[PDB]
Formats: structure tokens, sequence, C-alpha cells
């Protein structure tokens, strides 16, 4: 039986309210081994080892606790067969896209979450447990970076999303589908993601104390400026604008980031638009503004990889070259 | 044969260049279905639509409702669902309005454009289309002007109502109506924009991982009337961003709760004691049509508990 | 505190080999919201249902409709969407019908029936649940027993109105419903079982490259009295079958064209020239949902022109 | 500029009708070469030969067709540099998964089509085309199997399904996503396929006329054990079920495959749900009884791969490690 960590962080999984089938709850509130000793069917596939790393709500996940995470999974690669990591859902789709471009481990690892506090009825949190276990504990989990494991389905990184704001099967991989499904304790993979993660890509943050501040502008009918401007006043080190359509700007935003572009702030275009890739050779002429198109990465999974690109290079064509590979 | 208007304001459908005329003169297949006259009233990129060209094509359509049978309008793609929306609580008019894009311009290969606008004229002609609020006609579907949203950044098939689903598909120049949305829209709602010349200020801000709280304070500094939260999950928000906004709404800012997550409400006794914060929840509004709603609930009331009514109500 | 009776009829939500009393049993909370009497129907996997649990339900429900405030049904998941579509037409009570199921037994890890039948119950127990049809409520969601269809097969979240969406989303015990079905059901029906003791003969052939008419040939040798055709893309034949079920429509035996597509209306006005075939097109009506439609038609009419009528009603 | 190759079978694609606003069409009734001069601007991307092979509605798809396809692509793989098959929607999801597990040509092998006859007002057709090509035209389009192009979205052979009736959208890769979407010409290919296709299968066409029967008989409530017999009685190799749920059948269907299996006759578990796998391991006692679970294989492409996993064995174990595998 192999030997599985799990790094806690808090989030709904290890939430509880006072009813059964009232919705109200508190989160990141139970521990490790609540969780652990909650699933005793664990013994049958694993050897579990639980540590506490904070015990938040995903709402405040944040860069040291990414740096944490990173840090000891490759810390610790070496003593384990693998990860899973208890978080909140809100966040999750980040702190997973983080780890897929930061752990340099090669053994799975594997986060999970709950829409039910522990103490409600049909909670899903104890069977999703059960399953990131499982799948942090087959061998064919390995090579395919991180993973986000929910409703019986094995999902990538990169791609992976909440979808819902109450449903327990929420998350999806919205682009390129999911990589397996889960089913009696197995996993029939049929897909890999091709872009490149974990070991090969050259963010380190090994001897990083803090990350490239990348902030996030909406765009929509009648949008301020203010927002931008005040990422701006401030020296951001980058801003994703989440664009209207295929990434298209409002007037007034466009003028604030393309003043920016030019004095060397990154800017990259990302879409509210839940599906589909924020495109070069549209309505922007990204080369002309000094401006980054996104791809498939929502805004929240942009911010992720201009702060990590922001570790190597300030150079438009170069994290435009990284947002096409990574 | 009904009268039908076309009020155009640019988009891709237009590429937004080309005039209203020139869109009609492309589908001679109207004429068997229709009475088309073109009025133009902006062209632009919807990614620039704003209060303005919102205030306008409501007072027009308002002012018009008794000198034609049915309205469509061309739009932009990108942010046609909040025009949408807000003429869906403006509009007083009993005749349909049919709001209509396009994906591709005309000169694409397969250019979605045409039969969009055949489909758009063959509903707002369409007898049942009536009292059903306003609308939008996308790939051979009907879909009311609440819940419908752009799901893909290139799709021909990207608009959907992705929370409670379309109201009719069309085929062969008919459709099934088999629903018809039940929140209350157009002369069911209290909103007058009549005699209005802007609207209050209302922004959204983002919500994520370590988020800042730069943009929430810059609009508090600039005095917005309302300041909508692109929450996490369940309408979550980044400590520094929450308490930012817990001090704008008890310092004369309205402040609604929604989601940056693509589909389900941000609901009441979740994680967030609403009541205490001051806050208003958005339910199924995703944050730009929240921000319509809220522009509008601030013409009547700054009142929180009564914001919350009408957001349950609308 | 309502009276709802849930009439159980077995499913994985009773894995069916749990009697109705230990299900009540084991959801102490139903007594917050309602005065639950259980009645075991039949305990079966609803992989073995049949026409005459169908016409117990009905004569059940209608028979009883008096004696209590609404209803629940423990059923399998498989055909839940047959039942409920049956049921959906045959009902003659004003009050709620919730149907509901669990993908999970109750002694596997993370099961959803405990929360499935507190929902149902919530759903049952709710005034605004009233005249919108028989419903099935699961993974939080009230869906109408027309456009319901079972999606995937393991996930809890299966169950969708994959063509018009659900009515409403339950969240802390209550329900925002926002649509109602339009097309007609229960009381607005002629369909009335309650003296017969078995239905018209249906059968439903698959379509497929190179299908064999086999199977068609087989149930027109049984004398079936309607064939529901599984139709590739928009209900189209394979050529051996199309030949097989055009002698039948002529030859005594009604032929409804359906798709074997997830989505989507098998339509008039395509590549089959139904008047000329004597066939009916099943709109949004699946393989199974015709099925019902038909057996129910065909104890009213053999007239394929009346029985299309009622598939552009019901 | 590659030189491309297309295979015209029929379908809408190549169908028209007397209104452009109208539905009513007939279908597979223009040749490839109007098709091809119906879109000039292939020019820009191929040196394109058409070929027709049949002019059919793909409602009327059959082995022998199939068969044609097969070898001519398998003959002609050394004259171009990739294959268009301009086909019907309504079987378009069986050709191409025949294709995926017969084709040995290690070229590039796009199937199209269309939802709207090329008459009709924003007909779908020219694009698609222009898009087929594209696709065949990729270096990196190679090596993934057979492909359906339809809507910008290149897909895989084997999950590709239609998803409704109408939709100039309707083609999905169902439980495991897309493959790449093509945008401006240009595909961002982030997945390929796992199962194993093409040259790594052992089915071997080239010398067959004909294919082992296989039939697929429907479950539902009160279901008919007529048809399961007559396709016994006819002696066919083997049956599908279309099951319902996890692949569950009707009590007199069962009855009667499971005596046909114990007869020697191949019987595969499917499901008429759309998505999700039928699996082992739940209701049925696959062993047992010597039934197949088809996994995420749908009826008719279950079908196509029992007719030729029958090609190679008729031991169920053995038929059951095929479904596993391809
Ligand atoms: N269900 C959850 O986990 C939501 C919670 N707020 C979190 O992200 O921590
Ligand atoms: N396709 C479109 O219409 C997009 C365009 N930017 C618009 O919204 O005006
Ligand atoms: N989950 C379930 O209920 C499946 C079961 N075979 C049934 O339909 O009875
Ligand atoms: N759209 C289409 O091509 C449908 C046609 N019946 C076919 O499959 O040939």
């Amino acid at each position: 039986l192999p030997n599985i960590t799990i790094l806690a962080t808090g989030g709904t999984i290890a939430g509880g309210g006072d009813s059964a089938t009232k919705s109200n709850y508190t989160v990141g509130k139970v521990g490790v081994e609540n969780l652990v000793n909650a699933v005793p069917q664990l013994k049958d596939i694993a050897n579990v080892k639980g540590e506490q790393v904070v015990n938040i709500g995903s709402q405040d996940m944040n860069d040291n606790v990414w740096l944490t995470l990173a840090k000891k999974i490759n810390t610790d690669c070496d003593k384990t067969d693998g990860f899973v990591i208890t978080h909140g859902v809100d966040t999750m789709e980040e702190t997973a896209y983080f780890l897929d471009l930061t752990v340099k481990c090669d053994k799975p690892v594997v986060m999970v979450g709950a829409m039910r506090p522990s103490t409600s009825m049909s909670a899903d949190g104890p069977f999703n447990l059960y399953n990131a276990v499982v799948t942090a504990a087959d061998k064919a989990s390995a090579n395919r970076g991180v993973l986000v494991v929910m409703n019986d389905t094995v999902l990538d990184g990169r791609d992976v999303t909440t979808t819902n704001t109450t449903d327990v099967a929420t998350f999806k991989s919205v682009n390129y589908g999911p990589l397996g499904y889960i089913h009696n304790g197995k996993i029939d993979y049929q897909r890999t993601p091709a872009r490149k993660h974990t070991s090969d890509t050259p963010f380190d943050v090994s001897k990083l104390n803090e990350l490239p501040k990348v902030g996030i502008v909406y765009n929509y009918a009648n949008a301020s400026d203010l927002p931008a401007k005040a990422l701006v006043d401030a020296g951001y080190d980058g801003i994703v604008s989440a664009g209207v359509g295929n990434g298209n700007l409002y007037k007034s935003v466009f003028d604030t980031l393309a003043t920016a572009a030019k004095t060397g702030t990154a800017v990259v275009r990302s879409s509210r638009v839940p599906t589909g890739a924020t495109t070069q050779d549209a309505e922007v002429d990204d080369a002309k503004y000094g401006f980054v198109a996104s791809g498939t990465l929502n805004p929240q999974k942009a911010r992720v990889l201009l702060q990590l690109a922001l570790t190597q290079t300030k150079d438009p064509q170069q994290i435009q070259q990284i947002f096409n590979q990574y």
C-alpha cells in the first residue's frame, strides 16, 4: 500500500454548520485528523499521513500559502508516494494551476474539496477524499501534472474551473475535457495535458519570498477606467483584463492599459466569457500595443501564469511565448 | 405582413461599419415575412456600449411602440447580454423586442449574420413572441434577456440561457415556444427611464487569490453609487476586498455580491451574513447583469432591504 | 405541516430491497417539513419497470388525491424519465407529484439518497410546486417530467431537462421557480387510464449504419400497435428499416420518428415526407418518451393526423 | 502547399433545397467538384483533388462503403499528403470510428459534414470544408487517429458524437473533449487520444469482403424481447444492447441475450444514456454471463468495434480486452 500525504489548507471540506439540512456554514474549521478518520476506508487503499498547512476559506487564498505548498511538496517529495491537498472550491482552480507550474516532484499531486460541509446530509467530502487518494495512489496518475479530483473525475490543473455556485458537479475542464473517470476505485485515463507542466517549466520558486504583483480588471458596458489606473498608480507588475467577448476592452480601460504597456507594465488580455480562447488576430493588434493574448486561460489562471512569467522576463514577446507553451 | 423596425447599433454583424439599410438589403427574404424599416441608432463595437445608448434605445422603443408591430436590434455580441437585460427592465412596449448579432462578419465564409437576422425577424413577427420580455435570437434559439449570456469566445453557438434554458427553438421559420420567464419584466417593472439622461454609477470588482483592494477603493474614492462584486464560488470575497466593501456598504455605497462562476445563484444563507454587512445577494444574475439591476434599483431606493427585494423579483 | 405520501417502487435509492419505512426513518428531518406516510407499491430495479406498475401508480394517485397534500415517488434512475412522463400525462390530481431516486445506495460513501429524498419532500410540500405537472427532483434541481432525462451513466448530477432547462433550484430548503412547462399535462390531457388494465403495445427500433430490418419486422409480425424509431440525426432511418416501417404505417401500425440524438426535436419538413408515409414526427420527445405518448395516443385514436396533433400538444 | 484528397460520400454538405430559407432538402446530390469550387479559398492552403466514392445520405451508410473507404485510403496513402472525407452527419460518428480502427496510413484523415445544405442561408458547409482541409494540411494533425472537423473544432474519431438534431454545433467529444480548436486557419492542439488507433490496432480489412453481423437492441420500460430474438434466430455474430442507465437490461431482453451468449453470440452491453461508461462491476456480472461492457462507447460505436473484434476472435474475455484497449 502506497504512502500518501494529505496537506490540509481548509475549505468547506473541513467546514461545518449546526444543521444537516440548513445551508449556513463556516469553513476551514475541522482539522486534518478529523477528515481522515471520517473516511476509515482510506485504510483499504493507503497509509495516509495528514499535515495542517493552513486552515482557511479558499476565498482568502494568497501568494504566501502558494509558496509554502510548492516548497513543501518539492521538499518532501522523497518521503512519500503522493500528495492530496484538501482545499476550498472557490480558488482551487488557481492554486491548482500555480502548483501545476511550480512543483518539480514527479509524484502525483491531487487537490480535492467539497461543496457541502462535513455536517451536511449527503456530504460529498468523504467520497471525494477517498477518490483523491485513489488517484494519488494510482501509478498511472504520474507525469500528468497537478490534478483536481472531484465528482468521480480526474481533471488537469490548467483547464479545470468551477462552473456552478453550488452543484457538487461544479468542477469541469471546460475547453479540453477531463483526463479520466473513476469508478470502483479505478481510473480509465484517456488523456493527458499537452501544455508543459511541473518539471518541464522554467519556473522555480524555491528561493522566492514573494511573487510579482498582478491584478485583474473586469470589462463591461460603461466600464470605469479607475480600477486599472489604480493598479497602474500602484506600480503593479502586470494587469490581466477580464475582457468582453474575445478579450475585448471598453475604450477607457483599453486606453489606460495601452499607456501602461508602453511604460513597462505587462498586460494580458483574457475574457470573462467562461469558455474558449482569447485569441490573437481578432479585433486587438497585440503586437502593436504590446499586449499578450491569454489563450484558454481565464483571467485568474492568466494571472497565475503572468506572475510566474514575470519572475523570468518583462518582455511582452517572451511572455506571449510563455502563454503559448504553458 | 407585420411591420418590423430594425434598430441598428453596430456589432460584427455589421462589420460596426455597414449601415442598417445594407444589412436589410442583404437578406431579400425578409420581405417574405415582414415590412422591415431600418433606423441607425449608433454604429459601434458593443465592447464600447454605454449608458447613453441604453437610455436612447429604451426611450425610442417606448416612444415608437405604436408605430410598429415589433422591433429587432442589431448589436454586438460582447455586451449583448447587458443591453438585453437593461431593455428587459425598462421597455414598456408590449410588442416583441428581439436582439441579434453575429460572430462572423458577412464577408467571412459561412457568415452567420444573414440567417441570424432572418430568424430574429421571424421571432419579432410571431404573435406568440409577445409578453415574453426582451429576447435574444441566435443560432435558431429564442432566449430571454434576463438569463441569456455568451458562453464561448468564438462559437456561433455561444448564446445560452445557462441556468433556466431557452424559451423556444426555430425551425423552418416557426417557433415552438415551451417556456416564458417568470421574473417580472417590461411593463411589470417600476423602472422608468423616460426622463433620465444618466444612470447611477455602478462598477464591478473581481475576486481571486491575493486580490488587491485598490480597485474597490478607487470606486469608493470616486463616490460610486454602487459596487458589484464578481465573487469567487458562491459570491465570496477575498478578505481585503471584503473589508473595503464592508466599509462602503455602511458609508453610502450599495454593494451587491454576484459571482465570477458562470452558472448558479449567489445565495443568501451560505458564508456571508448579508443582513449584518448591508450587502445584497445577486441570485442568478452575473456581475454585469447585476450591475444593470443595481443601477436601476438605485433610481428608486438606496435602501438595501428594498434593493434585495428588487433582486428577488426582477 | 403538510401531509405527504411517499409511494415506493424500488431503485438504488432503496438498495431495490429496503422498504419505504426504512427510507423514511433514515431521514428524521423529514418531520421538520411534512407528515410523511409511506406505502410500498413494488420494489424493483427500474430497468424492469413496466406498464402494470405505471397503471397502478396513476390510479393510486388519482384515487388518493383527496387524502393527502402531495406525493413523492421513490424510483430507479434508469427509466425514471419514462414513468415521469407517463404520470405527467395521466395523473388528474392537482397536487405535486415529485419523483426521486439515487445513483448510490445508502450504504455507500457520500450516498445521495437521503438529501435527495429530503429535497423531494421540500418540493412536494411547497405550495408553489402545484400546477407544474409531474416533477423529478434530483441534485437540488426541480425538473419537469416531459423534458427530464438521464444524461450520464454514473454521475449524481445526471438528471437534466436537456432542451428547455430546469423549472427551479433548491437551496436551504426553498425553491426559486422561474419556469413552468407550456405543454399540456395532467388534468389538461384527455388520457384517462382509470379503467385500463393494459396499454397498447409499442416497441422501439434503433437505427445505425447497415441496420437490420429484423427488429422492426419482428414487432410487425407480432401485431404491435405502434413502433417508435430511434432515428439517426433528425429522425432519419436506415433504408431497410425505412422500407419496413413504410409498409407498417399503411398496414395498421402507427409509426413515430424520434431520434437517438440526445437533444433537439425530430422535425417535420426535413428529409422525410411524413404525410406521404403516414408517419408522425416526435418533436423533442426521445424514443422512450415518444413511446409513452404513442401508447396513450393509441388509447384515443389510430388516425395518424390525430396522433401528430397529440404529439404537437402534449 | 500540401496535396489533399477529398473523398466524397454525400451528405447534407452536398445537399440542396429550393429555398435558402426553408428546411426541406435532399442529400448527396451535388458532386465533389461543385463543393470544391464553392470554396475558392482552398487554393490558399492546398492543392485539392476530389473523387466521388458514393453519393448517399449517411442514414444509408453501410459496411461496403466502409470497406471501400478503408481500402482506398490505405491504397492511396503514398500519393497524397492527407484526406478529407465529406460525409453526412447522421452516422459520421460510426464511419469515423471504423476508419479510426482500420486505416493504416500515417497521414491525417479528417471527416467533415454540414447541418445545412449548400443552398441555405448562412450554410455551414463551406467554412466546414475549409477547416477540414486546414486540419488535414497541418503537420501536427498526424498521429492523432481519424478526425472529425466541425464548427471550428478538431475531434477524435472514438469519442466524437452528434448531440443535437439540428444545431451547427452538434459535434462534440462528450466524455473526453476535443483535441484542438481552430481559429484563423491554425490549430492549438492540447490533446490526443490515448486509446490505440490506426496502425496500432490489429484490425486489417484489406482482404475482407464483408463484416461480422452485429445488431443493436434498445431497452426501455416493458421492452419486448422480440427484436433480440430475431437477431438470435438469424444467427447474428454479435448483439449490442442499448441499455438503460449503466447498461442495464429489461429482464426479457436480459434472459434472451444471456441464452445467446451461452450459445456463442458476442453480447456487448452499452447504454442509451448519452454520456459516461457502461461499466463493469455494477449490477451485471459480466463474467458470469459472458457479456462484454462497452466502456464509453455508445451502442453504434460499440457495434463498430465488436464487428472488428469478431474478425479476430469470438472469445468474450478477449473481446473485453479489445474493449479495454481500443
Ligand atoms: N465549498 C468551498 O470549499 C467554498 C469555500 N468558501 C472555500 O473555497 O473554502
Ligand atoms: N461578434 C461581435 O459582435 C463582437 C464585437 N466586438 C461586438 O460586440 O460588437
Ligand atoms: N441508480 C438506480 O436507481 C439504478 C437502478 N438500476 C434502477 O434504476 O432501479
Ligand atoms: N446533415 C446531414 O448530413 C444529414 C444527412 N441525412 C446525412 O447524414 O447524410
